């Protein structure tokens, strides 16, 4: 299609491979591009894992202080390194995971869910039969082409994010906590946020992994419109390649442009 041609031009421009799924939640109309192709989800899963944590814990239960050690620290611990000698509450861990992409926080949350296997069960319970958690951080970020561990698709990540942020997977109070953390993410300004109008509110979670995997999943609230779900995943040929955030911003801009046509 003509929209396909526009996404293909971005692939050529950035020497990369794109996966896009956008949904207007008012009409159920979509924009797709490789929507059922698997990509390493990288840290985008952290949003879904906090959704699952919120299904398992009351809000007051989020005050539980979790104790961990230097042996739990992995490769990117911006918040958790500072608290190894103090512990962190589950609320604090969710904040760190979602707003900073802290990998030790992400692992501690996975442990609350009974690991990748328990996280997968939680996703299956919301009807996600596509996302396939297997590993902890940091290994989950490295997926060789054709492998399926720690992968999902644009369509499925969008569907699961929608269920948690906009649908009935959580009560309203917990839904608002998740929404607030994702709205106040620190890591996504160059991605979907940079490609959509500045008047829109955005709740997003980024990812980065091997093969220049560079992802962003989001809920968007136009001021005078229905919420939009947007998942953009990408990768490149070489395991050690470097991603370009501008690919994701431009793909978001195109997704919005195409959705406009049929609204």
């Amino acid at each position: 299609t003509k929209s396909d041609r526009e996404f293909a031009k971005l692939e050529d421009k950035y020497d990369a491979n794109l996966g896009v799924f956008a949904l207007d939640t008012g009409t159920n109309k979509t924009v797709t591009y490789h929507p059922d192709e698997r990509f390493a989800y990288a840290s985008t899963h952290k949003a879904l894992a906090v959704g699952a944590l919120l299904q398992q814990k009351s809000i007051e239960d989020l005050n539980e202080r979790i104790f961990y050690t230097r042996d739990d620290l992995v490769n990117y611990n911006p918040i958790t390194e500072k608290h190894v000698d103090t512990g962190m509450t589950l609320r604090e861990l969710a904040d760190a995971s979602l707003r900073y992409s802290d990998n030790t926080a992400g692992n501690l949350i996975l442990q609350q869910l009974d690991g990748p296997d328990g996280f997968k069960e939680a996703l299956e319970k919301i009807g996600d039969n596509v996302t396939l958690p297997e590993r902890f951080e940091p290994d989950l970020n490295e997926v060789n082409p054709g492998e399926t561990h720690d992968t999902s698709t644009p369509r499925a990540l969008a569907a699961s994010l929608q269920k948690y942020v906009l649908g009935q997977a959580l009560p309203e109070d917990k839904r608002a906590l998740l929404t607030d953390w994702m709205k106040r993410n620190t890591t996504g300004d160059a991605l979907i946020r940079a490609g959509v109008p500045k008047s829109w509110e955005v709740a997003d979670k980024t990812g980065a992994g091997s093969y220049a995997t560079r992802n962003d999943i989001a809920i968007l609230w136009p001021p005078n419109g229905d919420p939009i779900v947007l998942a953009i995943l990408s990768n490149r040929t070489e395991k050690d390649a470097e991603y370009n955030d501008k690919l994701i911003a431009e793909a978001a801009k195109q997704a919005v442009k195409t959705l406009k046509i049929t609204r």
